[PDB]
Order: C-alpha cells, then sequence, then structure tokens
C-alpha cells in the first residue's frame, strides 16, 4: 500500500532518504496487534479512529481526554491517516490529568494494570505500550518498566525533551526498555531532544501532525511524538511475523537507517526508525 500526501514522518520511516512524501507499508497494517497508549486519554469517538480505539482504565474523575496529548499520540500510532498501524487496537489508560501532570504512584499503577489487563484481551499478534512521558530519575518507575517488558509488552518510552543526558530522567534511563529519541524532517536531532548511551533508536518528532480532541487535527512536537512512531512500527512488525515483543527494539535497531542523522554527540547511537518495505 501506499499513502500519497502524507504526514513526513510516515513518509521517512518508509524511506532510506528524506525529503519524499509517500508512505510505503504492507497492507496488513498491524492488524491482530494491539497498542495501549499510556497518556492523558483518547477521545475514542474521533472518526480518524474508526471504533478501533476504547478507554479501559483511568485514575481520575473522567477517562475523557481534557488536555489532546494522549489523543495526539496514539493517533500516531494507529490512526487511518496518522498513524503508523492503521489496522491495530488502540487502549487508552488515563494516568495523567487534563494539564498533562500525574504523580509516579499513579504512573507505576497504570504499568502494573497493563501487564495484567492484556491477559483478558484478544491480541493474537502481540501487546505493545507506548509512553509518551516522564521526569526526574526514579528507581520504583524504572522498575514498573521493567516488568511491563518482562510480562511479554513491547515497551517504547520517550527519552525526554531537555537537550539533555537521558540517564537522569525514568523510565528513559531503564535499559530493558525502548527509549526513543526525537529527529526532525531533515535528519537532524530535534533541538530539544535527549540523548545519551541509553537510546536506542530515533524517531520523527518535529512537527508531527495528528488527531486532536473535538474531532480535531493539529501538529506539535517532542519525544513524546517520536515514541509513537516506534511503538506503531513494533506493532506493524510483529503482525508480519518479523520480530517479537522481548526483542522487538533490537529488531529495530538492527534494521535501522544508520549514519543518517546529523548533530548526534559522541556515544549515541545514529539510528533512524525504518521498516523496510519493498513492494
Ligand atoms: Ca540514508
Ligand atoms: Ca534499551
Amino acid at each position: 500500500a501506499a499513502q500519497t500526501n502524507a504526514p513526513w514522518g510516515l513518509a521517512r520511516i518508509s524511506s532510506t532518504s528524506p525529503g519524499t512524501s509517500t508512505y510505503y507499508y504492507d497492507e496488513s497494517a498491524g492488524q491482530g496487534s494491539c497498542v495501549y497508549v499510556i497518556d492523558t486519554g483518547i477521545e475514542a469517538s474521533h472518526p480518524e479512529f474508526e471504533g478501533r480505539a476504547q478507554m479501559v482504565k483511568t485514575y481520575y474523575y473522567s477517562s475523557r481526554d481534557g488536555n489532546g496529548h494522549g489523543t495526539h499520540c496514539a493517533g500516531t500510532v494507529g490512526s487511518r491517516t496518522y498513524g503508523v498501524a492503521k489496522k491495530t487496537q488502540l487502549f487508552g489508560v488515563k494516568v495523567l490529568d487534563d494539564n498533562g501532570s500525574g504523580q509516579y504512584s499513579t504512573i507505576i499503577a497504570g504499568m502494573d494494570f497493563v501487564a495484567s489487563d492484556k491477559n483478558n484481551r484478544n491480541c493474537p499478534k502481540g501487546v505493545v505500550a507506548s509512553l509518551s512521558l516522564g521526569g526526574g530519575y526514579s528507581s520504583s518507575v524504572n522498575s514498573a518498566a521493567a516488568r511491563l517488558q518482562s510480562s511479554g509488552v513491547m515497551v517504547a518510552v520517550a527519552a525526554g525533551n531537555n537537550n539533555a543526558d537521558a540517564r537522569n530522567y525514568s523510565p528513559a534511563s531503564e535499559p530493558s526498555v525502548c527509549t526513543v529519541g526525537a529527529s526532525d524532517r531533515y535528519d537532524r536531532r530535534s533541538s530539544f531532544s535527549n540523548y545519551g548511551s541509553v537510546l536506542d533508536i530515533f524517531g520523527p518528532g518535529t512537527d508531527i501532525l495528528s488527531t486532536w480532541i473535538g474531532g480535531s487535527t493539529r501538529s506539535i512536537s517532542g519525544t513524546s511524538m517520536a515514541t509513537p512512531h516506534v511503538a506503531g512500527l513494533a506493532a506493524y512488525l510483529m503482525t508480519l511475523g518479523k520480530t517479537t515483543a522481548a526483542s522487538a527494539c533490537r529488531y529495530i535497531a538492527d534494521t535501522a537507517n544508520k549514519g543518517d542523522l546529523s548533530n548526534i554527540p559522541f556515544g549515541t547511537v545514529n539510528l533512524l526508525a525504518y521498516n523496510n518495505y519493498q513492494a
């Protein structure tokens, strides 16, 4: 399949070179997989989700996304127009309030919830968890992400928007999960993106058009936008039988475009997510 005039981030992960505008992908489109979006919630009624999204857990008064951050990330995962895996199943877990904030104890509970809730869902091709959140270092938050990964879920987390070493931020500094950095459309490291030896992969993170609350769309930037690119790609690759949850991050790194990015500090990988699609 080929989506013309696609968002630049989708066209980037299906090309060996920047500047293209078509997103080439296999028609399976992550069908059979499930992706948990642990964020501010999802506007599941958005037409771009085609009824493939639903809220399963909230830690606040309502399950509605009163912010838009979680709806935007879910749209990059698997919306019809702006998603990597356009046929995947989307589950929303609201651990952040409508201001985009949340206590670590609630974030830890949301991860432990996903590790158990996946056992009563029908996801034959695999389960993915996308965490576009983070803060200061916490060994309890890192351990919760490691538990979720060990239970059999592909965990993708954002590296942070501090332009610093991600080793001082959680759950980005957990080695067992897949930490995602951000890049722009000219194959430059996003000026805000964190770095360090803990980063596994980079994704499109600057000026990312996706869904928004109120049935709308908008473009924002952050490593919170690059993470759903890797999460959606994982669900896309697992549906193809190429990899599994325990080794998706390593497979994505092994098959990535190497050496394409600029302004990458020494000690940080120069790897850009890529689906290796061939018609
Ligand atoms: Ca290249
Ligand atoms: Ca890692």
